[PDB]
């Protein structure tokens, strides 16, 4: 009894969801194996959802979910808990023998409204599992992970002004933990992304007091009607002013 103030909070929660999709997703890759690339990546997407649909409704059967996975009714637009989730992101990669850079994105938004509690699982690093409850707390030259499949042209323009090497990686989140890491400074996206892809590294991001948001520097909205959400910075708060700086000076 009184175990806070099943019954996990939903921080843990978010860190079990996460953890427990991501060895069902080294299952998967297992046994599928990477003959069919195609067919293991839609193995792990269909069922990572699954599993995370199925818990979801058993133990917060009063959330709303917003998954890239499934078919979105918009009841969310009403409700003032919603789980943002990717079951897999960076499927492409997981799709690959040998890849570490793919994970598995739970985010809780909360009305008020803000990413109130996330995790991000990285289940190919021994299944880590960043969590918004138990994450931590100018350099000449500037390290930014990039998608390593789709990076930003606006990346080009910067580079005229700012010392920088990208770094190509996959997968949001491992981007985003990339940073959380130290292994780069930080993490820029454009030219697309959708709301699950961002949610649940944004609250880790925020949580270890790290920067986090648009381009332009406004904030990451979520539970939107349309959950496109194109472009983002995350990154260490020293180095947000610089970079905002580049990528607004990038306009004149
Ligand atoms: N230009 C884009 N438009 C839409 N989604 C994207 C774009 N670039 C990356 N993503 C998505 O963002 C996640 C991370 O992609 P990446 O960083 O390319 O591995 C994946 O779910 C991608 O499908
Ligand atoms: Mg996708
Ligand atoms: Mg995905
Ligand atoms: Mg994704």
């Amino acid at each position: 009894h009184h175990h806070h103030h099943d019954d996990l909070t939903d921080a843990e929660l978010a860190a079990d969801l996460a953890a427990d999709a991501g060895k069902l997703l080294l299952q998967v890759r297992a046994e599928i194996g990477f003959d069919q690339p195609w067919t293991l990546g839609e193995a792990g997407d269909r069922q990572a959802n699954s599993l995370l649909l199925r818990r979801l409704q058993a133990e917060r059967p009063g959330d709303a979910v917003l998954s890239e996975e499934a078919h979105d009714d918009l009841a969310r637009l009403k409700s003032d808990r919603v789980w943002i989730i990717d079951p897999l992101d960076g499927t492409r990669e997981f799709s690959t023998p040998g890849r570490d850079d793919w994970a598995v994105h739970i985010a809780l938004w909360r009305r008020s409204p803000e990413i109130t509690d996330a995790a991000v699982a990285l289940p190919a690093r021994g299944n880590v599992v960043y969590r918004t409850d138990t994450v931590t707390s100018v350099p000449g030259t500037l390290r930014i992970a990039v998608s390593a499949t789709r990076p930003p042209a606006v990346l080009h323009r910067i580079r005229q002004t700012l010392a920088i090497q990208p770094v190509s990686i996959g997968s949001a989140g491992a981007k985003a933990m990339a940073v959380i890491d130290g292994y780069v400074d930080a993490y820029l996206h454009a030219g697309g992304q959708w709301e699950w892809d961002s949610a649940a590294p944004a609250g880790v991001m925020l949580a270890a007091g790290m920067h986090a948001s648009r381009l332009d520097g406004s904030p990451l909205r979520y539970n939107q009607l349309d959950p496109y959400l194109p472009d983002l910075l995350m990154c260490r708060a020293e180095v947000a002013p610089i970079l905002l700086g580049a990528i607004a000076d990038a306009w004149r």
